[PDB]
């Protein structure tokens, strides 16, 4: 109620729009509306109280994974990454196109705690390349 | 004698009040009141002398086991342990109740013999709490 209050936010069913509050992120998937196909929300709809965990469906990332959103202070080498390391996985049939040769080894140094194997993690989520820890 | 001398003790059937002397403590059950449940102690109570060994019941843990009591000088240490870790140990649900990233890990470091493993056993003595040692 808080969330819907003052906003009119549009919904489409399937959406899986998410609140916070009580220090934890719950997402709430809106899985039938009246109309179709989508919906303004208006303080007048009466509300339904079920709360039910239906699992998530397997082929959605969860949104537990983190993002480029989850990282500050490090805008500068993220940047150098994010365009060194864009083509190579988003058009290798472009690298087979022509005759270059793309890096193949990264190294990241630096003291402990700084972000180093989340800034990886982050790059692997955002780019649906498969990712592999050792 | 002495102890319920002068005392007016208030004793209930089954307490385990313990009495110490002659460089060793021993605490002696009352299994029996002729009235009840519980009532004080008199000087015109004749006395009883049986003396036999009855074994400690199994669920209960013994005295032997070590408390803060046993433990003076190191106030402010074991203070901040028992703020520490008061509690994970004791309150578990909680912090699954909210997000929050507990300790997991503690160092104490200082010369020998000052009564580092005292601490820890007395700790997990009070709180009730699974010891292993290695
Ligand atoms: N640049 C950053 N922005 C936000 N959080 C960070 C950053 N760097 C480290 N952290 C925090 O550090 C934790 C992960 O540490 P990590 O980076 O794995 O250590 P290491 O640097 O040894 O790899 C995360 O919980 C995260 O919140
Ligand atoms: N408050 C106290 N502070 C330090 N030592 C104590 C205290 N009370 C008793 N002791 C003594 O500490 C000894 C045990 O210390 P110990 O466990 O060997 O410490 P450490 O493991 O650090 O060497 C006992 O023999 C006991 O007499």
């Amino acid at each position: 109620k808080p969330y819907f209050l003052e906003a009119y936010r549009p919904i489409r069913k399937g959406d899986i729009f998410l609140v916070r509050g009580g220090m934890r992120a719950v997402e709430f998937k809106v899985v039938e509306t009246d109309p179709s196909p989508y919906c303004i929300v208006a303080p007048d709809t009466v509300i339904h109280c079920e709360g039910e965990p239906i699992k998530r469906e397997d082929e959605e990332e969860s949104l537990n994974e983190v993002g480029y959103d989850d990282i500050g202070g490090c805008r500068k080498q993220l940047a150098q990454i994010k365009e060194m390391v864009e083509l190579p996985l988003r058009h290798p049939a472009l690298f087979k196109a022509i005759g270059v040769k793309p890096p193949r080894g990264i190294l990241l140094y630096g003291p402990p705690g700084t972000g180093k194997t989340l800034i990886a993690r982050a790059v692997a989520n955002e780019t649906g390349a498969f990712f592999f820890l050792i």
